[PDB]
């Protein structure tokens, strides 16, 4: 195809197709089916080099997820594009990949057309004649140990609508379908001992009409809030390089991650430093609380098993970003080989912050001051995992922090409850006869730093009283404190946990230079709260699959490739091998101290349902950030002009 | 005077007038001065029975605090406004008041006269002709054991100007002048062992004058984003009574909190249901870390030794508050007995949060779909203390939840560092010659609760894993965990902190009803995570003067009058008596569980400076939250109008 102005963009839909054409030349006479065709970008080395060193341009390279008809598995490998050639195959007989929408979206009208489901749903008090009425949402079977990856296998959560406007959530079912993906056919079904027949209350519904039916009418239109920006934005974007407030970045997307950031550094006056190569979100698990068979399969790492990218939500026309919006389209390839689009799959945009700084002498009753508004640049994207949607805001912000927001709605995961079963300690009822249960949702933001250049590290910062006690000749009054940094010598050294008790930060610094004022190296400041601990026990399923999760930060030694922390095929890998995070951890001894390193994050909430979330849920929101301290050597946004500025002079002049 | 609508309405600047008078009158021929002359709130039970029990008008009382020449201490007592005489009074000969902008004021002239004062200037290098360039902001001594409470004294942070229009705060002073308020004149200096003269640096400057110079030139003034609301707001004020989004309550204002939230209820579809009896910040202490003298001194507890009503900005002028706003003025009254007004003390307004809610049916592509965007509900306040400025932001939102958001701005408190002095481990080197000590900002959040009603219970809410291990019948995986409640029986159950080991929140319940749905009892739940432990020991000055600070919640029963926790006269006590949250609490057996409660928690952050918050600081961001779970019996927006909705059945007709 023709190569892109940049190297980290995405593959274009020639691209995709002359990729997909390769490969299916390539396995001439076979049978295959594409899971997967995305950019495989190139190699942190190249990459610089070409950007800064005036090295040559990468070659343009895809990577490829096959499945050939009657093998176990599946095949990978590397095209290259210039010359249309596979360069690198090889097969796994014993992986399963992630699950497109291609291979979810037909087991709903498999398990419908399902003689033992039927049955079952008679049991269950739905007539064989209204399987129309049956719904239910696909999922990975995440793991079961009665058939490891020698199966490529789904989960059907069951649901019933009465009406199909109905949101199917309140009247769920109480078995659940195993369903062989390739074969299409239900080879199993998990059947509780206590069975419990479909709900016969009204479902909860949430649209207007259905809402006026319920209370007596809907709420006024209220008077609008016009939000207009007549000269234009501020930001500019040249391909899928955007700059802004000095900040300059590409943005990227694929079909996993979602949103990927790189190349980012900031304008200081003319001295253009590097900040991060490339920050996104690769992996997650939404482990549930339930020991209850089958639930315990009720564990999602949405990322690697369905894809943030292959989820996304067109923002278009929802009204889901507000104001003058730049859109970006996102291209994958279908399971024929030809390429797909989701129009307007990220929206960017800025929007008001309120105040930057502010200050005013009380000396003339504050007419000495000076006001400062803040306006932020959002680059984001929302994706629908069944039941659940996932709004996700990166925020670049004028003191050159940047701050990752995340915002949950959608709907809970239900489950039946009889008319006199309890919800016992794992979940809540929500609604007559439905059980949501407890759960996480947990996160991985995977950091690959470039902190004022190269050569970082890391390290935990703990605030402490000073070990001199009250009284003593060192701490006479008691009040005296300081800041304890411990930087990570070695890779065991980083697996660390957020410390309420000391007001636990991470810094990402780079040790070979100093602040000329402070004196210590420049620096972006982890500062992230919402860090929950893994829940699960150790050498849990849940455990087992997030090797990632037991700990808020995980830093190891850079190495190409090194993204996804569960694995490259997540989908029923049971959790034991060297792969993954578990892999670059290693035996733990190697160094991350002043070299190229790799900063996982984990973070996110735990969710014990109440009420006030169903049968929509208002949203819940995340949040992390990484400020730069010791980078600057005062605030950088003072030469950005002032809302109102009055000098003491001038208040003066002005009697 | 008259009546006021509201009998939680602030005194009115007639009935200021009519209070001084009859104080003035009852102590006639006594050369008395005020220093408080504020709202009496009515007892809590009077108020509610005339609110809704067709009780009587609660008598307009005034609460006074003067001072009498060549009196020690001094004197308060209420005025029955109606009668217009004094009902109460009393003398505390051995404490010390906040201090008004009055006595705060004249200060940098005294010390600017003092010889002994121009002396240290010029040994500083600065000539005794200068003394015009020597600024000073004037602090309550705090506390310091050489004197006690027998004498009303102040310290003086010194610094100096090179020019008027200069920030002062690169250039501090070494020495520490002691100020008798009401002899005024300086009684004592402070002097280190080590002279550190005047720094011969620049001023670290931020106007746009000074930046241009500093920096070449300042950025391009940025496209607008303009907010409109062309057909009005959507809520309504009748008097200083709110009405928004269901949400129903009083909006006061006095010199010490600020703004004080009364009667908050909300609309359940017809149902009014109570929530709080009365919110707002009730104390601070911004407790430094060098323990160096006399740094000890250094521990401000703003809202009661100045107040966030008296150091409150009047918003209009610096463009603080973007959009369509409703302001509210102040009224306080001067040294002389005459009502004083600082107009716009209160923004009110409403602004776009964001979405909601949403959620789409990935079975016809995301077709089928619902979005309804938030706005929120906004009472802000700026108040300057000397150097940083406090932005206060008490948001309501759509969901039913309360939110108060913090911004932190203004100037770093400084101090001189020597040429070759290290700022130590204590504070930070923001600029040649000047050291930022290390310092915390903690908030006293007192809640009086009536959660849907009377009889309320508070509660530590800490996620736990099942009990029971991996392979247990019980746990067979592993993933089991639940929410441990531990409700509070006695005042000593709920001297809690914030664990992040269980990702602990506290909830204040009713335990008199139970939702229909879930079998819990109707709660807001408090979500506050930045929840600093308190840095200084026990038996620290700190520790003493402010006994709330050390736990993250406190919960004592309610009782008339229980505001402020460091007691009703906060400079220069000892910290030893029992009075304020120490009284509170007694020998901590007190009765909590469902009862009439007060919940004061504690927040803040550690703030350790770097050169990104010098000469001026970007805002540093507080919040915390009050969520209603198992309040509702669902999402209590769901008939706000969305900002688009398919159902399936319409999207199929759409083809
Ligand atoms: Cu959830
Ligand atoms: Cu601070």
């Amino acid at each position: 195809p023709a190569r892109p102005a940049h190297p980290l963009d995405p593959l274009s839909t020639a691209e995709i197709k002359a990729a997909t054409n390769t490969v299916k030349s390539y396995f001439a006479g076979k049978k295959i089916s594409f899971n997967t065709v995305t950019l495989r970008e190139p190699a942190r080395k190249a990459y610089i080099q070409w950007k800064e060193q005036g090295g040559p341009l990468p070659p343009r390279l895809a990577y490829y997820v096959i499945l050939e008809a009657g093998k176990p598995g599946v095949k990978e490998g590397l095209v290259d594009l210039a010359s249309l050639s596979v360069i690198e195959t090889r097969a796994l007989e014993t992986v399963q990949p992630i699950l497109t929408v291609e291979d979810l979206c037909s087991t709903e009208e498999v398990i419908r057309n399902d003689p033992a489901v039927i049955e079952q749903c008679v049991l269950s008090g739905i007539p064989a004649n209204e399987m129309h009425k049956v719904y239910c949402d696909p999922w990975t079977i995440g793991y079961d140990e009665r058939w490891g990856t020698g199966k490529r296998l789904q989960q059907a959560l069951v649901y019933y609508r009465s009406d199909e406007d109905d949101s199917q959530y309140s009247h769920p079912l109480d078995f659940c379908p195993i369903v062989d993906t390739e074969e299409k056919k239900v080879i199993f079904i998990d059947i509780p001992n206590r069975r419990r027949k479909v709900s016969k209350h009204k479902h909860a519904n949430f649209y207007p009409k259905h809402m006026i039916e319920k209370v007596g009418a809907m709420r006024p239109e209220a008077p609008p809030i016009n939000v207009t920006q007549p000269e234009g934005v501020s930001f500019k974007m040249t391909g899928n390089v955007m700059e802004w407030s000095n900040f300059k970045f590409h943005i990227g997307f694929n079909y996993r991650e979602g949103i990927v950031l790189s190349d980012v550094s900031y304008n200081d006056h003319g001295n253009v430093r590097p900040i991060f190569h490339r920050i996104s979100l690769s992996e997650m698990i939404v482990p549930y609380g339930s020991p209850e068979f089958p639930h315990q399969r009720k564990h999602a790492l949405d990322i690697g098993e369905y894809g943030a990218g292959y989820m996304t939500n067109p923002l278009s026309l929802g009204c889901d970003c507000k104001g003058v919006i730049h859109y970006l389209d996102a291209h994958f390839s279908d399971r024929a080989g030809d390429p797909i689009t989701v129009k307007n799959a990220v929206c960017i945009h800025e929007e008001d912050d309120g105040l930057l700084f502010k200050h005013s002498d009380f000396r003339d009753n504050f007419a000495t001051s000076l006001v400062t508004r803040a306006t932020k640049l959002v680059v984001s994207q929302i994706f629908t995992a069944a039941n659940y949607e996932y709004c996700l805001y990166w925020v670049f912000m004028q003191d050159g922090a940047i701050r990752l927001d995340i915002r949950l709605t959608g709907i809970l995961n239900t489950y039946i409850l009889g008319d006199d079963e309890e919800a016992g300690p794992w979940g809540t009822r929500v609604y007559p006869n439905v059980n949501a249960h407890n759960h996480q949702h947990l996160f991985s933001l995977r950091i690959d730093p470039r902190i004022d250049g190269d050569g970082n590290s890391a390290a935990a910062c703990d605030a402490k009283s000073s070990p001199y006690p009250l009284g003593s000749p060192e701490n006479m009054y008691g009040n005296a404190f300081y800041s304890e940094k411990t930087t990570f010598k070695t890779v065991k050294d980083s697996l660390t946990n957020y410390e309420s008790a000391t007001g636990r930060s991470w810094d990402i610094f780079n040790p070979n230079k100093v602040n000329p004022y402070s004196g210590k190296p420049p620096s972006y400041k982890l500062v992230s709260t919402q860090c929950p601990p893994l829940l699960a026990k150790e050498g849990s399923l849940v455990a087992k699959r997030a090797p990632w999760a037991s700990h808020s930060v995980n830093v190891v030694p850079y190495k190409d490739n090194r993204l996804y922390p569960s694995g490259d095929h997540v989908p029923q890998w049971s959790g034991d091998g060297v792969r993954g995070m578990r892999e670059w951890i290693g035996d733990g001894s190697e160094n991350i101290d002043n070299t190229d390193i790799l900063f996982f994050h984990t973070f996110g909430i735990t969710h014990f349902p109440a009420p006030e979330d169903f049968p929509l849920m208002p949203a819940e929101p995340i949040t992390l950030m990484l400020r730069p301290r010791h980078f600057f050597t005062e605030n950088p946004g003072l030469d950005i002009q002032p809302s109102y500025a009055m000098t003491t002079s001038e208040a003066k002049r002005a009697v």
